[PDB]
């Protein structure tokens, strides 16, 4: 009998496996140093661990905040997605019910909540994402507060994982980057770099009928183990393929964002996830819409480069090329139908595309 991912035996095997340490890959950085300058210099191509929250501008409740507290501020009747780790299947249930299980003295099942976005609850005011995320985020910067399309609801997640919880290898939707803060307990990440072959292997693995029977890390050269302890915050870059294991009961907060340093990888991940057709519950809503607003921003910046005679940085110009390629593919008449639903009000795609194309020609010279 083949071992299924998430099963009791798998977890035992996994705990015994040795992995290269995240030491050579994950930078340890003090919160006050994680600046926009730092991101630009290093380019956010590898995860970053911030051992203490000081300097991050991160707002979170004290460690004396419990799952019972989440129930109160979120709402006991609130429906939630619950993952049965051993089956590797998802279901729905009231939060009060999950909480009743969580506090059970003899849990039979291994169940977690890893999709609870609480920006629309009373608990929202208790959590504020790190300053660096707000500075990098496309939605935070370029999506108007008066927009008719609702902003992607991906900014404040509460994760509750019991001991022995496992989340299998995945790339986050939209190739989005993540901040992940452990309030109580600890969370182990197994991190795989999005080198081109690795992404291709991931796509082939995720699309295979027997994928829940195969340990993905067996197929790549390096899978790095990174333990994130209480009070620590991990920043995961675009496109990284990762799984997690929960060694002790864990409560954590996280958010997802897109940014200008990984336009290429963001599109690549999006293309992969579109080919996979997972119809996820964790999909990045209105990813295309965020790209459209980025596109309008770039056109404005280019126009602004003509008033100063100061050219845009090369990564933006390249970002423009990649986005403009997307806009074209999304609006070819053979395509409109499904993609038009994400177009913001008052956008004229064929004009934007032509204006961006011209501006890029001029920038190149
Ligand atoms: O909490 C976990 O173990 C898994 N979390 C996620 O993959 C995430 O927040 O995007
Ligand atoms: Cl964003
Ligand atoms: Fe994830």
């Amino acid at each position: 009998k083949p071992v299924q991912n998430g099963s009791q035996l798998f977890i035992k095997e996994l705990r015994s496996r040795t992995f290269p340490s995240a030491e050579d890959v994950v930078a340890r950085v003090p919160g006050s140093q994680l600046t926009l300058g730092y991101m630009e210099e290093h380019g956010f191509t590898e995860p970053i661990l911030v051992p203490k929250k000081d300097g991050l501008g991160l707002a979170v409740p004290a460690p004396t905040f419990y799952v019972s507290d989440v129930e109160n501020y979120v709402g006991p009747e609130r429906s939630v997605d619950v993952t049965d780790v051993t089956k590797q299947k998802d279901c729905k249930m009231k939060l009060k019910e999950f909480v009743d299980y969580y506090y059970s003295t003899n849990r039979k099942r291994v169940l977690n909540v890893t999709n609870l976005e609480f920006s629309d609850t009373r608990m929202s005011s208790f959590v504020e994402p790190p300053d660096i995320v707000k500075k990098l985020s496309w939605v935070e910067n370029y999506w108007p507060d008066d927009a008719l399309l609702a902003k992607p609801k991906v900014t404040k997640y509460c994760l509750i994982c019991v001991k022995d919880s496992y989340t299998d290898f995945h790339i986050d939707s939209g190739g989005a980057s993540a901040w992940y803060h452990v309030l109580k307990g600890e969370k182990t990440f197994y991190l795989i770099r999005p080198a081109s072959a690795n992404i291709s292997l991931y796509e082939r693995w995720r699309s295979a009928s027997n994928h829940s029977e195969m340990f993905f890390a067996d197929q790549v050269d390096k899978c790095y183990k990174c333990i994130v302890k209480q009070g620590q915050t991990l920043f995961i870059p675009s496109g990284w393929i990762y799984a997690t294991l929960t060694p002790v009961d864990c409560l954590a907060f996280a958010g997802h964002f897109l940014h200008s340093l990984s336009v290429e990888m963001q599109m690549r991940a999006y293309e992969v996830e579109r080919r996979l057709k997972l119809g996820s519950l964790t999909q990045f809503p209105n990813f295309e819409t965020a790209c459209w607003y980025m596109g309008k921003h770039l056109l404005e910046a280019f126009k602004g480069s003509h008033k100063s005679g100061k050219q845009l940085p090369p990564h933006l110009v390249q970002g423009a090329k990649i986005l403009n390629g997307a806009f074209r593919s999304w609006t070819k008449k053979q395509a409109l139908a499904e993609h038009e639903d994400e177009l913001p009000e008052h956008f004229k795609p064929s004009q934007l595309i032509k204006d961006l194309a011209k501006e890029i020609r001029l920038s190149e010279n």
